[PDB]
């Protein structure tokens, strides 16, 4: 088939994808930046896929429906989850978007985080199936992970999703490439790591560093103390690297900074379409740019040595990196 601006698709289908891409990297990240649309955009994939729950589908119970674009269509619910907040920001933003090309909005929230992703410095190219129905119903609450949940109880709400542990910690890969607005409004686009517009394995690394530094003037619900000046640091996410069910695979992405795109793009993919028959979408990963940029060296920190990683696995050792040069430079916020 042929698309657009001399362009071609396998599937004609898909010709939309290319004017749709056109908008979204000028007229939401900006020339393709990995920012903070794309941060927030990334996000939404998650908030809205995972409103899926099987465990209570089996028991006469809706349990919604996955990657429907749910959250979207009925935003004013769903947004106004607790586990939801600040989401309500780039739904709006993409709304009108969605709506101008006539895409469903499940196909268009999973569109905009596999294009963006696109934009990050050694960045992942996500499959994009399309066709997704606009016609759902909103989600049940509680069914979107919180950064004060137990791993355990973290474990077992993918698990119910459909994601094994390993997977987890695949997915959470995103957070290289993340800041928080919520749990201190005052720190508001502080990044989880020091490079989050590069997709690296630096969050896995800095995850593990002690916590050591209070970057507000308290703690909140869901935050732990950081190691860094600039850099938040999740509960969760703390946990998570150092738990004895998750800690081997959070450090082989530091071992094997390789391997984190594929298996991160292999996650996505299952996530992408939770609620979904793959079989009965039209592949358009076409679409989806090619990303730029070499998969990174990961480096321990200005001022920190292999004695402030809290090594948490078990059957290998922690990898001997280097540190960085230098005094540490405070890490900038994102851009508002
Ligand atoms: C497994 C359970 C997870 C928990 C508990 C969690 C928690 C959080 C929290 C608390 C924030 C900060 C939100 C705020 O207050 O502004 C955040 C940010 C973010 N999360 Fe996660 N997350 C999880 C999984 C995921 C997944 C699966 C993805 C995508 C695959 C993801 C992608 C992101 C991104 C891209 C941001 C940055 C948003 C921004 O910078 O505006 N998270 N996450
Ligand atoms: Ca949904
Ligand atoms: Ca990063």
């Amino acid at each position: 088939a042929k698309c657009s601006k001399g362009r071609t698709a396998s599937n004609d289908a898909c010709c939309v994808w290319f004017d749709v891409l056109d908008d979204i990297q000028e007229n939401l990240f900006d020339g393709g930046e990995c920012g903070e649309e794309v941060h927030e955009s990334l996000r939404l994939t998650f908030h809205d896929a995972i409103g899926f729950s099987p465990a209570l589908t089996r028991q006469g119970k809706f349990g919604g429906g996955g990657a429907d674009g749910s959250i979207m269509l009925f935003s004013d619910i769903e947004t106004n989850f607790a586990a939801n907040n600040g989401v309500d920001d780039i739904v709006e933003q993409q709304k009108p978007i969605a709506i101008k090309h006539q895409v469903s909005f499940g196909d268009f929230i999973q569109f905009a985080g596999a294009v963006g992703s696109s934009n990050c410095a050694g960045g992942p190219r996500i499959q994009f199936l399309a066709g997704r129905s606009n016609v759902t119903k909103p989600s049940p609450d509680h069914l979107v992970p919180e950064p004060f949940d137990s791993v355990t109880s973290i474990l077992a709400r993918m698990g119910d999703a459909g994601f094994k542990p390993d997977e987890v910690v695949a997915l959470l890969a995103s957070h290289s490439v993340a800041a928080q607005d919520t749990i201190d409004p005052k720190l508001a686009g502080h990044p989880f790591d020091s490079t989050p517009s590069d997709f690296d394995s630096q969050f896995f690394v800095e995850t593990l560093l002690k916590g050591t530094l209070i970057p507000g003037d308290s703690l909140h619900k869901g935050q732990v103390k950081s190691p860094l000046p600039g850099e938040f640091r999740l509960q969760s996410d703390e946990l998570l690297a150092r738990d004895s069910r998750t800690s081997c695979e959070w450090q082989s992405f530091i071992s094997n900074p390789n391997s984190m795109v594929p298996k991160f793009e292999r996650a996505m993919a299952k996530m992408a379409t939770l609620g979904q028959n793959p079989k009965k979408l039209i592949d358009c990963s076409e679409v989806i740019p090619v990303p730029r940029g070499r998969v990174k060296q990961p480096t321990l920190p200005a001022g920190k040595t292999i004695k402030d990683i809290e090594a948490s696995c078990r059957k290998a050792p922690f990898p001997r990196l280097p540190t960085d040069k230098g005094t540490f430079t405070s890490i900038l916020p994102v851009p508002s």
